[PDB]
């Protein structure tokens, strides 16, 4: 019996020198994200709703033009709802999907119901258009390096359905297409003719992005068990700085602070954690002011905090990778 699907507890990062650290803050622009992967999602996008179409139309286009080999797959399923029962649709991009592991990163697509109240419509900017829009960011950025890939890792991206509550949070109420994917997972054999290991063994890491896009973030280090890759952010985070490579930051501002954060944050995570797998989570703690409110839109939204985050992610990401 292989031992694969430990090799994720023993895996180390190759690190990038200054002058890759440079090459990578270059290749990243935060205002081509915002115009081209951004601002299309902020609209109201609801399960089911017009524009939950056109936003997963949106994601799955912006990756087909990509030069690496995506895999794009649409993960549709009914679930009971206090609306009844509902369609939902997880997307799924994944480089080389018959690779044995992947570094997953993922964020939810869906934005909370609300009905226009005063002409406002809830469009969820930090929750989570940006994560949305960082996630094809980082494709885009990274497409060259990528493209490369076409130990036995690869890369994979999850946009959820349906991570917010259609009322307010309850158990059944809430995470409808994370709680659908990780037993889906958990029950598919991975490789392709595997005896005894899922998709969900191969998943080495789990990174999940939320509530992301306010001014002064501070994301503790919520598991001991991806704690060495909390840390790895915060080295970046500490290089970059130190290299001049983020704007309007500093060291006594820093994002990834290491203190911990003992209590549960309900967001899609919480169906793969409480199924064993290892999450790196980049949730802020406090969450945004704007949270689950009508002011979570764009021009709250800080500009340099997202660039920063862009440019942390992406080493992360590469580095882990060994690109
Ligand atoms: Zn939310």
């Amino acid at each position: 019996a292989s031992a694969w699907p430990e090799e994720k507890n023993y895996h180390q990062p190759a690190i990038l020198n200054s002058s890759a650290l440079r090459q990578i803050a270059e290749g990243t622009s935060i205002s081509e994200m915002w115009q081209n992967d951004l601002q299309p999602l902020l609209i109201e996008r609801y399960p089911g709703s017009p524009g939950s179409y056109a936003a997963r139309q949106h994601i799955m286009q912006r990756i087909q033009r990509l030069q690496a080999d995506w895999v794009l797959e649409i993960d549709t399923f009914l679930s009971q709802t206090p609306y009844g029962y509902r369609s939902f649709s997880n997307i799924i991009s994944t480089l080389n999907p018959t690779a044995k592991r992947h570094l997953v990163l993922a964020c939810h697509y869906d934005s909370k119901y609300f009905s226009h109240w005063n002409n406002r419509v809830f469009v969820g900017a930090t929750d989570s258009a940006v994560p949305c829009a960082m996630m094809l960011e980082l494709a885009r950025a990274l497409d060259k390096k990528l493209l490369s890939l076409k130990p036995d890792l690869s890369l994979q991206l999850i946009f959820f359905d349906g991570e917010e509550a259609f009322l307010h949070w309850s158990p059944q109420d809430s995470l409808y297409g994370s709680r659908h994917l990780a037993a889906k997972m958990a029950s598919t054999p991975h490789p392709p003719g595997a005896r005894g290991t899922s998709q969900l063994h191969g998943m080495d890491l789990l990174v999940l992005l939320d509530l992301i896009g306010a001014p002064n973030p501070t994301f503790p280090n919520f598991f001991p068990n991806s704690a060495r890759w909390f840390e790895r952010l915060q080295a970046i985070e500490h290089e970059l700085h130190e290299l001049g490579l983020l704007k309007d930051h500093s060291l006594e501002g820093r994002y990834f602070q290491n203190y911990s954060y003992g209590g549960v944050i309900q967001d899609d995570h919480i169906p793969f954690l409480r199924r064993g797998v290892p999450v790196l989570l980049l949730i802020p703690s406090p969450f945004p002011e704007v949270w689950h409110t009508m002011d979570d839109n764009e021009e709250n939204l800080d500009e340099s905090t997202i660039d920063n985050l862009n440019k942390i992610l992406q080493v992360f990401v590469l580095e882990y990778l060994h690109l």
